[PDB]
């Protein structure tokens, strides 16, 4: 359903649903359905002065597929609703280019290979424990942090902008940056005025 | 959808995201079995999937009802500004029947007139103050708690159900019970499966188990 | 610590968990004191504040007991990331006091009547509403119903438990000339107590994060 | 007050604000009191009984927890609280892993002796960790190298939570339906809670506790 952006080798960010648009913030700000452009001007005004409450009335629901180490960083954003999966087994294997700029003792290709290898061994050990009757909740603890998980994320535009301020930044890990770029992309698509105003006055990051 | 409450109040649905299937989709992270799922989640206390259904209501209510309402913190509220917003200057005047049930020294319709009288005296003093040059943020402090205010309320289904458990109940003041009934009505029309499961498995209040819709 | 506000209000500190060091321990995720270093610890507080790392300050918590007019309480309660427990108008026995603006309050606005008259006019209507209320009560009318005729300047009381992070957001918005003068007075008192208990955080706050105007002008 | 959990974990109390009376004062919205336990604890039961839990939001705890990441992930799903997890950016990083005891597999008829499963887990852990160190040695930054480490790697965090949110936590984790590992951490949390707020804790078990192991 709807927009879908592939991230990393097997990940993605999919837009499930969206409630409202830029006008939803305007209506809430004026507190009126009948008496809900001077409107785009209002959006900028609210953003400039930090009147963020109206933006809480725009809501998004995303379906995200990401490695657990990315999900854990993501989940630290408490002002939102999450529902994580609880079953296929895939892992994020960094591409050689990911090691861009680092003078590694061994070739990038080899680093990618070493990572694929322990992932392989951990996974085969997991399947073995399972086959012997070991409980899934127990056997799964040997699986690596690059294992892909999936979750639904329902978040309002205000909370989404705080999310972007922290993750859509060069100081954030590249992997999470990629997901934040995808989220920003969808946000931009569905709320042009809010997103533009956000970049103009409130965006604290540097990659957008 | 706009349901009139009390003498001048109302509850109006502004927008809504998703429906019963949004919770099923969230639960699975992906016919009659979907209904079975909704029922299962409700029966075992798995409330998180219902956070993926969201509503935005426009409510016009007396400030004393609004204040009680705002205690439900897991939601978003945007109310008119007492300092700068234009108001309708309307006030909730209880009907004689509202009193009936309590032994009073004077007729219920008398209690109604006295309330309407003091409200009239307060309002008059307010305008007198405004015309005199007194700023609204100060002049409005003399207006009574039964003055009507308006606000936008964006809330997810899980939180909405928690609100109904507490407000759609005999222990809550009659005025807010009336609003909770309107909220429940709209909730039912938009999420019939979640609503029925809610009544059958999680509703802690009492009035919705007897009051239709 | 109890500070009077307005004519019959106040802000009173009930309790507090932690101090500046609580944010430092949380930032380092360490319950080790055998390495205390004021210099380094105070530097970390500035660093966190300067770079917007707010989560550590969530581990410092305050509980205040506030007495304020309902119109002030309404504005205050819009700060949702905190816990509030207010007196019950339906049951709790109120003391029935009201905020009567001082003539100086209006002093500064062109009025068609002496500031003194406004004060008298407000005091008069309050008295009338209050009497009606009692008159309704003496008739057997439930207070949850009779209290609706009471004006918005009626005083209420509530306990407020908030962490330092949320407290700073509150000050950013309320300890500012844009906020109503009345709530500004309460915010200054909250800031005074906050400064007393977490001097390092308060200073770093004023230096790197405070968005308002008045706290950099008015002492403590 | 510290309680060891699992093989290398623990739960320790860093701080606490208030006690049973903090909820009482909040409920009554009054700082003073003067002299009455019988009345105080009756109010506490009254509140718990009728579901009036806002007063309990005025009792706060700060815990320091050491737990395997898979347990932490479940724990962090409780949003009404404040968390700060260990970071090499402010503190030194440690590398330990949760190795299940053979007993953990009791009740399960596994074709592999429980004590051998324990062995296989340690085996994979040791190899993943060695690969990790090797990647570090080659010049791979930690943020990338650590992705090969297992979910049983131990982490640490500070957790500040009020009594109300704490009771909800127990209702979901201090129960036979929660994974065993988290049940053990929840038990420790319940123990510290009982110690600092005996009245609230007693009332909780009597009228509201939804779990079964407590």
């Amino acid at each position: 359903h709807h927009m879908k952006i592939d991230i990393l080798d097997k990940g993605f960010v999919e837009l499930v649903d969206v409630m409202g648009n830029d006008l939803s913030a305007v209506r809430a700000a004026r507190v009126s359905f009948d008496m809900g452009e001077r409107d785009r001007h209002l959006i900028e005004y609210l953003m400039k002065h930090g009147h963020e409450t109206p933006f809480e009335h725009i809501v998004f629901t995303f379906h995200v597929k990401a490695p657990i180490f990315v999900a854990r960083q993501w989940f630290r954003h408490r002002i939102a609703s999450y529902n994580e999966l609880s079953l296929s087994y895939e892992f994020y294997i960094p591409s050689p280019e990911r090691l861009e700029g680092y003078k590694t003792t061994i070739p990038p290709e080899r680093v990618t290979e070493k990572i694929s290898e322990i992932v392989d061994k951990a996974y085969r050990t997991y399947l073995e424990l399972i086959e012997s009757g070991v409980p899934r909740e127990v056997a799964r603890i040997v699986l690596p942090l690059n294992l892909y998980t999936r979750f639904f994320w329902t978040v309002n535009a205000r909370s989404l902008m705080n999310f972007l301020n922290l993750r859509a930044d060069s100081h954030a890990q590249w992997e999470i940056q990629q997901y934040a770029l995808a989220i920003a992309r969808i946000f931009k698509e569905k709320c042009p005025w809010t997103f533009e105003a956000f970049l103009k006055y409130a965006y604290k990051g540097d990659i957008l």
